[PDB]
């Protein structure tokens, strides 16, 4: 036969890729739909959606590498796959994850993507240059060296630049502290994880369901929770924050 389905959008975005397919023949009625990807360089598809939707949100996907999609349908009654469409080719957009210049108490590197914390006095928390941070990346930080923990140091995620708190340990934010606490809008939890040391990595994963599904990595264990936000979720700042010096962190 022929294909009653094709590839009708592709938004490439810095957390993933949408697809999206429309029937290109109104009398072939569609029970389900099959939606396959390959890296542009490997040889087998797989799937990653089969359902009744016509459009499927793929994230966790290698940033800035080329996918090929293709999609089918099943319906009329019968049971096999209609043909494929016409495969397309997509990418999540590219939008680095860099630190702040010019803010007293940090010293960055020459891609100013790793940040120490130095003898200066600092007014609070180190944020990222922009909000980069875009739900469904895995945002990943690295310790480098490590200070003198304190209970205002912070590595976590907000909504908002905010100025005058000492860390993210505050409302509309999540953060882990050194001694491996979670905090959710300013709260601290039961569940901890281990304390960083230098080699130590912490990843998030924010997934929406103003309410947001947060996993929290490092070390090797992990902590899932809900995180509630006041206002609709757009892109989100980053940020840290150390008191005593020597405390150095890479972001991916």
């Amino acid at each position: 036969s022929r294909p009653p389905v094709q590839i009708e959008e592709l938004i490439e975005k810095p957390g993933g890729i949408i697809v999206r397919w429309c029937k290109v023949d109104d009398d072939f009625t569609a029970q389900d739909y099959r939606l396959q990807f390959r890296k542009c360089t490997a040889n087998h598809f797989e799937d990653v959606y089969v359902g009744s939707e016509t459009e499927f949100i793929v994230l966790h996907i290698d940033p800035n590498v080329d996918y090929q999609f293709r999609v089918c349908a099943r319906g009329d009654g019968r049971q096999e796959w209609s043909p494929w469409s016409v495969p397309q080719t997509g990418h999540s957009t590219l939008v680095p994850h860099e630190w702040t210049t010019g803010f007293e108490g940090y010293s960055l590197s020459s891609r100013r993507n790793i940040a120490l914390r130095n003898d200066a006095e600092s007014s609070g928390v180190l944020y990222s240059s922009a909000p980069t941070y875009f739900c469904g990346q895995t945002l990943t930080f690295r310790v480098e060296t490590v200070g003198q923990p304190d209970r205002r140091d912070s590595i976590g995620v907000c909504a908002e630049r905010q100025n005058g708190y000492e860390s993210l340990q505050r409302d509309q934010a999540v953060c882990i502290s050194t001694n491996g606490a979670v905090f959710v809008n300013g709260k601290e939890m039961t569940n901890q994880l281990p304390a960083v040391t230098s080699g130590s990595t912490v990843t998030f994963d924010i997934e929406a369901v103003a309410k947001l599904r947060v996993t929290i990595s490092s070390n090797n264990r992990e902590v899932v929770f809900d995180w509630l936000l006041e206002q609709a979720c757009g892109p989100l700042y980053f940020g840290c924050s150390f008191f005593y010096p020597g405390w150095k962190v890479l972001v991916f």
